[PDB]
């Protein structure tokens, strides 16, 4: 009968038009567009405020990840991965293309110790604690890394990584990237905008190592829709791929086919990165959040609707430090050290979680999840 403590916001993730969070005390909640089943509540309604996903009550979820129009979650205790939302191309991993409006376990992953899950538009990848990788879903450009272009409705092991311990993966519209535990960087899938980092515009059906990395080992990678971001062991930030909207952050609109160091952030140590549809976010080790790219809907968070081709600091009340950031397609979410959650950008499906379905061009607090709401 003890008092229930205030819940810590542990994980935030954002998709094309939805948002999901994991809170301490074993609570998943979701909000935004629901038409495709991506919220997991058993209906197709949008939710403009965070709504508890009752089907995962008691399931001891440890992480959530959004794809464009689907969501994946996993439990370490239960050794179970769950998925729900749009089913086309096999992105949910159940052996069919059926849409799901409530979570269902990915039977093929039962009993596997999971390290990380990444979701792109229509494909997903799981990294195991041993550094093995399994992928499923859309594969028309090779993004599953299985050596062909056949969609896979169930997870399959990427045998190209046999003997290579993967640390994390990331996925965009139709490409995939990865870093190894010893700091190598890989790309595969759709290559047309240079977003694989391999120096050309050609697709790859299996992982290929990026060799121009500034001589540096890479600690993390993230994908936007058609761009890619990596951070080195020295905290330097690199971007590559499409920059039609300035999402590479180099002060122009030029694409880059190999990782290109973002020199304006050279004096900052980057600790977290995220990519949206046409925008980008990077969080420094001192809690400063920088955004850049397309800002039509205010998703950069700097109080206007002007695109930004160079990083600009996103400001929060009292300059409270940011501890986590996640880009959706046209919106952005962030958690601060005060256990507040903020959202900004496009809000017409309720994805900002602030009750009303309008756009915001600077951070707005999510009252349902925040101490200072």
């Amino acid at each position: 009968g003890a008092m229930a403590p205030p819940r810590k916001v542990l994980i935030i993730s954002a998709g094309a038009s939805h948002s999901v969070a994991l809170l301490s005390g074993d609570i998943v909640c979701s909000w935004g567009r629901g038409e495709d089943g991506q919220l997991g509540h058993g209906d197709a309604e949008d939710r403009p405020s965070p709504t508890q996903l009752s089907a995962l009550d008691g399931h001891q979820i440890v992480s959530v990840t959004c794809g464009a129009d689907h969501t994946v979650a996993y439990s370490q205790s239960g050794m179970e991965v769950y998925s729900w939302g749009w089913g086309n191309f096999g992105r949910l991993g159940h052996g069919n293309s059926s849409n799901l409006f409530t979570p269902l376990p990915i039977k093929a992953l039962h009993g596997i110790r999971i390290k990380q899950i990444a979701c792109g538009d229509s494909h997903c990848l799981a990294v195991t604690m041993e550094g093995e990788v399994q992928s499923w879903g859309r594969n028309q450009n090779g993004q599953l890394g299985l050596g062909d272009t056949e969609d896979s409705l169930v997870p399959q092991k990427i045998q190209a990584f046999e003997g290579i311990r993967i640390k994390m993966v990331a996925a965009g519209a139709e490409h995939t990237a990865a870093v190894t535990e010893d700091g190598d960087l890989y790309g595969w899938g759709w290559g047309r905008y240079g977003n694989l980092g391999l120096g050309d515009r050609t697709d790859r059906l299996v992982p290929e190592r990026v060799t121009s990395t500034g001589g540096e080992k890479m600690s993390m990678v993230a994908c936007g829709w058609r761009h890619t971001i990596s951070v080195s062991y020295s905290g330097a930030l690199y971007t590559y791929g499409w920059s039609k909207y300035g999402q590479l952050g180099h002060g122009d609109l030029e694409d880059h086919l190999i990782p290109h160091k973002l020199e304006a952030l050279s004096n900052s140590f980057i600790s977290q990165i995220s990519g949206g549809w046409r925008h980008t976010m990077a969080l420094t080790s001192d809690g400063k959040l920088y955004g850049w790219g397309w800002n039509k809907f205010g998703q950069v968070g700097v109080g206007n609707n002007l695109d930004q081709c160079s990083p600009v600091q996103v400001r929060f009340p009292d300059d409270q430090k940011v501890v986590q950031v996640s880009c959706g397609w046209r919106h952005t979410l962030a958690v601060t050290e005060r256990n507040n959650v903020f959202a900004w950008g496009r809000g017409t499906n309720g994805q900002l979680g602030i009750g009303e379905s309008v756009d915001r061009n600077f951070p707005k607090i999510i009252e349902a999840l925040s101490v200072d709401g």
